């Protein structure tokens, strides 16, 4: 069940697909970028075309849908990177495994592109150029998380395993989420950019 | 896509369901683990329907079978814990983040045993304070394997030049294994869950 926005991919499962500028795809993803990063160079944007990838994470999205009986479960998060772990996120995604864990050993995604944007995260290489995700995240219901964590804390220590879908600095006024297991977060596109 | 001979589960969507010895289903357990844990013996043979834990692990063995072009991909092995870790397991699954380091590490993964007697130390299926002890029955996606590195934190790359396209597991040894690490989640289904005694 492959988005309909996507390109053929010749009977294949894995492509990125740099977007035309200009068009609605390309300028609806730029504007997000640009509400806090318009002071960048973008290079390109790529859509990440991975069915595999995406096959897992609508089937986590739909059993997330059940759980919390409602579909407000997905946020559209950045997440900066190094050129070194672009191969990586593209074919294999998010990885707790692989900077800052001051709210959990999990994923760590950004609420604004300038967070995302820092060189910390989107580390420049050699050329200055920089790499941003816009990643579909399924934040679900959150909690504040704290060091050391490696799931969400439970809903209610009565029930430990019915646990929180992610952690957050700030529940009121959300900067960053955390999430601790694969195939909760689907790289959508691909941003190559400049200072 | 939930297996046609589970118990309904009335719209739940977890279940532990008790077998009964006679049953082939049982028999076929009670054999895998007595063929090396002979001196122990069982108390109860659990079938854990875990509806949401079977679709994504079920959704990685079709992945996994297209990638290899071959359905020798699935191995039935075992997974000692202790009773703290039996609730999340059953709801959660294998969780590497919590995996302990292993004797011999051969990477930062989830471990699964070939024979029960590993899985039966006690290090592993650690007595709780009734004496019992608590091993899973786990499919697991070995797939493509290579001799595990304690360094590892996901399986190494098949060609070095090839970085992403990695082996799906590791083992102790490639000839004759005996263990088997897993570092995704959804590589491992846990199907039954057997608690034995001395
Ligand atoms: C407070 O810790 C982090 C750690 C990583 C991280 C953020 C915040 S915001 C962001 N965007 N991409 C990566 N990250």
């Amino acid at each position: 069940n492959l988005p309909e926005h996507w390109t053929d991919m010749n009977h294949q499962l894995f492509c990125m697909v740099q977007l035309e500028p200009g068009q609605s795809e390309y300028n609806t993803i730029k504007d997000k970028f640009t509400r806090t990063c318009s002071s960048y160079a973008i290079e390109k944007i790529e859509r990440i075309q991975n069915a595999f990838l995406w096959q897992s994470y609508q089937v986590k999205k739909r059993q997330m849908d059940i759980k919390n009986d409602h579909k407000n479960n997905e946020r559209l998060l950045f997440h900066g990177t190094d050129a070194d772990s672009v191969p990586y996120v593209n074919q294999h995604g998010f990885n707790r495994s692989c900077n800052a864990v001051s709210y959990g050993k999990g994923t760590y995604f950004a609420v604004d592109a300038s967070y995302s944007a820092k060189d910390t995260y989107s580390k420049p290489d050699s050329n200055g150029r920089k790499h941003m995700y816009v990643v579909r995240v399924l934040t679900g219901v959150f909690t504040k998380g704290r060091a050391g964590l490696v799931t969400p804390p439970p809903k209610n220590p009565h029930n430990p395993t019915d646990l929180f879908d992610s952690v957050t600095n700030n529940t009121r006024s959300p900067k960053l989420f955390v999430v601790f297991f694969d195939n909760q977060a689907y790289p959508e596109y691909l941003i190559t950019f400049t200072a």
